């Protein structure tokens, strides 16, 4: 059984060393810095789950982050409720262990568990079949409980290195796309009082795994950073998409894709100009820009806006065209990523309410998502 164990104080690489390779149409889940972490890395395994109605949202992000060393491995937990409560902790511990069983690397049953040797232990398992997962958390005083995906079997992954880059080198894809949903969890409210979230097998719940890997931090080579997951009616849209420094010259790229009952019909791996609203479509492409008027809660840090509008396009024969607008509804986290002042930013996330449907048509669907928008600074020419 291949294992990837980090732990003490020496898991960490002496200079930026390279990461495997990727697999192509494979979920990729086994770590890429098997033995040492390179110091500028950092890999994350996400899981999450949301209400259909939008009245629960829940995310945790499984880290080995080398440039938070010797605080490296994270697990990263967000939680809202329709009351307006939210609740938001790292549980930082200093044992990762990620294992695979079978013979093929690339696709075989997975277990990750991050946990101490207080106490705490936040785990995930993942089918070598992608039709499952689990994920369990053990940290008394702060969050207990389950949660689990069955995947509804849409096509997702990347048959390439380039289908799974979000930026050149860089990697986010969902090695599942979409999955009917459950939670059963209980949280502490430090404000000894307890707050329970559950989700059953029947109420239409749904959340994705998602998968990424990149040789170099963030912070250097982005000024943006949105994540969606969203389902309106037969709609259900996903979005990773990266704008870099002012140094590569505001670089527009993305790895999403739109679903309509569950068949692909943009494999979006194209990231347009926010002012472009045209019918050009050499290939499948996704159009996201920040909305400043009408209804939605207003961000509070570097761009006061009230959601983002979401333009899908197909090069397929029929050229359609999907538009949603994807409204700030419950403001669900919100951390400044800089010093505060006139070149302050952040990072908030949001339950959303999603609009729109088919251009051309009369089709207005509605629905629920949930997104996550990040800004870093312009840098230093």
């Amino acid at each position: 059984p291949f294992i990837s164990l980090l732990q003490g104080d020496q898991f960490l690489a002496d200079t930026p060393i390279p990461g495997s390779a990727v697999i192509p149409n494979s979920g990729n889940l086994f770590p890429k810095w098997a033995d040492k972490l390179s110091p500028t890395a950092v890999e994350t395994w996400l899981f999450d789950a949301m209400a259909e109605d939008g009245s629960a949202a829940f995310t945790v992000s499984f880290f080995r982050d080398g440039s938070q060393a010797p605080a490296s491995f994270r697990a990263a937990i967000n939680a809202a409720w329709s009351d307006g409560t939210v609740w938001s902790q790292h549980l930082v511990v200093p044992v990762s262990v990620v294992t695979s069983d079978g013979p093929d690397v690339g696709h075989g049953h997975v277990a990750g568990v991050w946990r101490t040797e207080t106490r705490t232990t936040a785990s995930f398992d993942v089918a070598a079949d992608l039709s499952t997962t689990t994920v369990v958390f053990d940290a008394p005083g702060r969050i207990t409980g389950s949660l689990t995906h069955r995947s509804l079997g849409y096509p997702t992954l990347p048959q390439s290195d380039r289908e799974a880059e979000v930026a050149p080198g860089a990697y986010w894809f969902r090695p599942i796309a979409m999955a009917n949903a459950t939670v059963d969890l209980t949280f502490h409210i430090d404000d000894k009082t307890e707050k329970r979230m559950v989700l059953g097998p029947e109420q239409g719940a749904f959340g994705g795994m998602d998968r990424s890997w990149l040789p170099m931090v963030w912070g250097k080579e982005a000024t943006d950073a949105l994540f969606v997951r969203a389902q309106a009616g037969p709609y259900v849209m996903a979005v990773m998409r990266l704008v870099s420094k002012p140094h590569k010259y505001y670089q527009n790229t993305v790895n999403a894709a739109l679903y309509r009952d569950g068949k692909i019909v943009s494999n979006a791996l194209r990231s347009l100009p926010p002012d472009r609203r045209d019918t050009a479509a050499t290939a499948d492409a996704v159009r996201t820009e920040k909305l400043y008027d009408g209804d939605g809660l207003v961000a509070k840090y570097r761009d006061k806006n009230v959601g983002y509008r979401l333009e899908f396009r197909s090069a397929g024969p029929e050229r359609e065209k999907w538009s949603f607008d994807l409204r700030h509804h419950q403001a669900w986290w919100a951390k400044p990523t800089s010093r505060p002042g006139p070149d302050g930013t952040g990072n908030s996330g949001f339950v959303v309410e999603v609009t729109g449907g088919l251009v051309g048509s009369e089709e207005s669907v509605h629905g629920w998502g949930m997104t996550g928008e990040v800004e870093l600074s312009d840098g230093h020419h």
